């Protein structure tokens, strides 16, 4: 295929409406509400942008999505039960700052009873603890691991992975930041640029983002240290912020 | 937190057994099989490598875990009811090649009745169609998606995401090859190197990987330009292999 074509918000929107009409002809009374999320729902959609949408079903245990292309453009429509969506909107995870911005950006197209605010609010009312736990997990389950792989790279190679790991790591810290600050990033592309602006940034972070953002990830000696510094900027940050991981137990269970 | 320290197979293996015991004292007869995977499992383990285990159980409602650190080390145990896991062994996703290697790389430490083979038989007893659909989905849900992005980037930005995007693309096309060649990667760091060793490469990938593996991601113009070609490489390749998706319908449902 020729890939994604240039379109206009106006064109995009007609599609939105076309699809909306189809959802209702098909499900009818089973449809509770329909929304536009992403760049479009934000009204910041670019020329090559896609259309993501989310639909709220009456129908229980409902969880499906329909994603397609016409060669020229692509669409994605997710359908959920009113429950399934709420629960989901209530989940803070390692990529929450990436995933959950979708709940504060909905562009309502059809609501039979304010389902869309409900959603938003729910997303909006997350307990602080939840975010803490999520930072903690992210460290054990993620940062730690990368730490290992990068220390082995030094040791036994390969550095052909170094450029890719760094990015992963650059990202990881950003989710770290966001979970900390209860922020969701605009898009996936604004992630680095927005993370590097926040306040209580771990020592070594910005410097790493430098590398990752400039594209100069060719010198593995340097990249090695940054990761190193960052990790240390982290051990600290955690202490001072209270996200202290339980190391104690050799056998957690 | 000192982060992963230097270990040896002996050390590792020592914990594995200790772990092996808690599980046995802890779940006893509900434990059908305990095994080891990862770098350890193959014994390709390194100084700073981690521990991955997996245990099968008779319990119906089984699908839980335990990941932890002590400050210098990480362990990761996965519990599953044989049904669930088997089921998962035969699940081909866009990332099956990164992921499914686990089902092959097993190091059996305990097994009441060859469950660890069933799982292996199962993982390798997956249908070509299944992989055929995997490919189609990637392209749409992903490839096509990355295409607009790098496009929009060419027109509005931002370049600070170019590097990172490119890595994403490279990973994915790699997924493509594996799914193409019922291949699985040993590990994460070997993905690329290994992938580019394949035959039927889509026109463009190799070059593209060279930038990612090298870290010479500073050149914008040169990237987008190496990405587009890749895209076109795809367009051809799929037509050659028959990874063809029907784009006739504007609204396919
Ligand atoms: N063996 C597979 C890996 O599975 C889990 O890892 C974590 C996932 O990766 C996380 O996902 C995050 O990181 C991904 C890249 O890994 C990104 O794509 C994603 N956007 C991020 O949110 C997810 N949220 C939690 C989960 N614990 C294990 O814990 C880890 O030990 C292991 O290595
Ligand atoms: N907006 C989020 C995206 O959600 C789905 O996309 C897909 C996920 O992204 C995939 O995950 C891949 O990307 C991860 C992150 O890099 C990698 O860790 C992983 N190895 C990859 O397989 C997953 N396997 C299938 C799923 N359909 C939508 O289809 C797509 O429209 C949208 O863009
Ligand atoms: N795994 C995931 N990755 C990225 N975004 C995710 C996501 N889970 C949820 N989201 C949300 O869903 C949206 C997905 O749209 P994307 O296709 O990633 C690009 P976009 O940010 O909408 O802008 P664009 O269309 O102009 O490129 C994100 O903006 C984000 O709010
Ligand atoms: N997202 C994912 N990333 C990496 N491996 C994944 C994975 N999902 C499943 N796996 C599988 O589970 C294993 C866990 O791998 P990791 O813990 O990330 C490092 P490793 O491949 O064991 O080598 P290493 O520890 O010496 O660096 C992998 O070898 C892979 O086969
Ligand atoms: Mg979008
Ligand atoms: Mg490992």
């Amino acid at each position: 295929m020729n890939g994604p074509i240039i379109m206009t918000r106006e064109e995009r929107m007609k599609i939105v409406h076309e699809i909306k009409e189809r959802i209702l002809d098909k499900y009818g009374d089973d449809v509770k509400a329909i929304g536009v999320y992403g760049s479009l729902g934000r009204q910041t959609d670019g020329p090559y942008s896609d259309i993501e949408m989310m639909c709220v079903m009456s129908t229980e245990e409902a969880e499906f999505s329909h994603e397609w292309t016409t060669g020229e453009w692509k669409v994605e429509v997710n359908f959920y039960s009113e429950e399934i969506l709420l629960d989901y909107a209530s989940q803070v995870e390692s990529d929450w700052p990436l995933t959950h911005g979708q709940f504060f950006s909905i562009l309502p197209i059809y609501d039979s009873g304010g389902y869309l605010e409900k959603v938003y609010q729910t997303a909006k009312s997350v307990e602080a603890q939840t975010f803490h736990d999520a930072i903690c997990a992210l460290i054990v389950e993620e940062l730690f691991e990368y730490a290992g792989k990068w220390r082995n790279i030094r040791v036994q190679g390969p550095t052909t992975f170094l450029p890719s790991l760094t990015v992963q790591v650059a990202m990881a810290g950003a989710m770290l930041i966001g979970l900390h600050h209860r922020i969701c990033y605009t898009t996936s592309a604004s992630v680095l640029t927005e993370a590097v602006k926040q306040s209580d940034l771990p020592s070594g972070y910005d410097h790493l983002c430098q590398f990752v953002m400039s594209g100069q990830l060719s010198d593995s000696e340097k990249l090695l240290e940054s990761l190193e510094n960052f990790w240390n900027g982290i051990q600290e940050w955690t202490e001072r912020h209270g996200y202290i991981v339980d190391v104690s137990k050799r056998i957690p269970f």
